């Protein structure tokens, strides 16, 4: 049932806007859009400086349960620990519920597994008692199964609450192949860790591919809002269309 | 005053500013480079909060640790939402700001709400405790009247402002001699430890002399060092260096 899929995917969305030129009105408008005719998305995902305005709008429309996710070390995934930590500290101070941190994947590709652990760990510590930490490993740039698995393992060891496939800002983002690798790592290490495919999920058919992977690898009941998110934007209109809201 | 001497004096009091909100890392590094000028270092740079970590790294790499990093919050609108201004100020501190330039809720003051201005400046001052100085932009170009400019200054100072600053640079009217005179007089009458920062429309040494002469005459010759006086400006630097004969 494609409508059941669409309804389920909508409730797991991190409704994303990351143009870096948003106006405050566009952020208010995004929060309004997250309060959809078929229900609320799980979250929004926006740049840190927009969090106070978003928190205010979400509260005014009586949907404070819609989480505010943001991004740090983004999009490049540089290997500078001081900068990533400063941004994550600021994201928390802005009022973020969740921080989507970009893993230093280029450093990993060059054989440095240590900076990735260190960066994820100190940023996790900075979120303590305030926010969840998602870690973006950028699977489209890691390419190989070995690297995708390895980044996933390091991120979980260092304390990630979610592992996320992509920034959305590179050539290749979420893929079924990458998703299967990451979901499998989650199963083998810690089923408490969530999974977030981002970029390339545009309709209910795409959503079903990733939901079916999660259901088949981790069980039918695993992928709730605490364990599964879609990083997406245009997906919401497509899902609403599928659900009969043109 | 001697115009070249003023140029030299004014340069060391600059908060070299870039607030386009479309800067890249490279433009921030370049701003830091410019602040290390052939005539001496500016007192600070002033940039949006998210650029502070890159600026910090760049300032360290060119070995200019004493150039402070200032930023802006509640900016530029000066809205009267305390929670938003507080959260931005906390983030600015978390990013690593040395100084936070907060916009006072001046439209609320114009409508007769004097309390929100006090409360907002105070909680933001508290958020800076141990980490940063708080400057308060009262937007004199919008307050317009001497009475409102004096009142916003008094409120900012009572609530704990380390500096009072004339303008955001984002409205039609910014620093003016008239506004400066009122603000410097309030400082003189309430607390000479509070600094003054004319900002916006200061484009050359002639402009700078106006504000330095006012400070000198009202508070004394020794008063306006970098702890008590800043110029909020950008293209001013190039103008001063040209006046000083530097390339």
């Amino acid at each position: 049932d494609i409508k059941a899929v669409a309804q389920r995917a909508l409730s797991l969305m991190d409704l994303t806007s990351l143009t870096n030129t948003e106006t405050d009105q566009e952020i208010i408008d995004l929060c309004r859009q997250a309060k959809s005719p078929a229900g609320e998305t799980a979250a929004i995902c926006i740049f840190p400086r927009f969090i106070p305005v978003a928190k205010k709008a979400l509260k005014a429309q009586q949907t404070p349960h819609i989480k505010i996710a943001t991004v740090t070390n983004f999009p490049q995934g540089n290997d500078d620990l001081d900068i990533a930590l400063a941004e994550t500290r600021a994201a928390v101070a802005y009022g973020a519920d969740e921080v989507d941190l970009v893993f230093p994947y280029r450093a990993l590709i060059q054989g440095n597994e240590t900076i990735g652990f260190d960066m994820v760990k100190v940023c996790k510590q900075a979120c303590s008692g305030n926010a969840k930490l998602k870690v973006i490993i950028e699977t489209g740039e890691l390419k190989s199964e070995e690297l995708i698995r390895k980044a996933s393992e390091i991120a979980i060891n260092a304390g990630a609450d979610f592992i996320k496939t992509s920034t959305g800002k590179v050539a290749i983002n979420a893929t079924p192949e990458a998703a299967k690798v990451m979901l499998t790592v989650i199963k083998n290490k810690n089923t408490a860790v969530g999974f977030k495919p981002a970029g390339g999920v545009r309709n209910a058919d795409d959503a079903a591919i990733y939901l079916d992977l999660a259901d088949n690898i981790l069980g039918n009941e695993w992928a709730d809002a605490n364990h599964f998110r879609f990083g997406a934007s245009s997906l919401l209109i497509s899902l609403l269309d599928t659900l009969g809201h043109k």
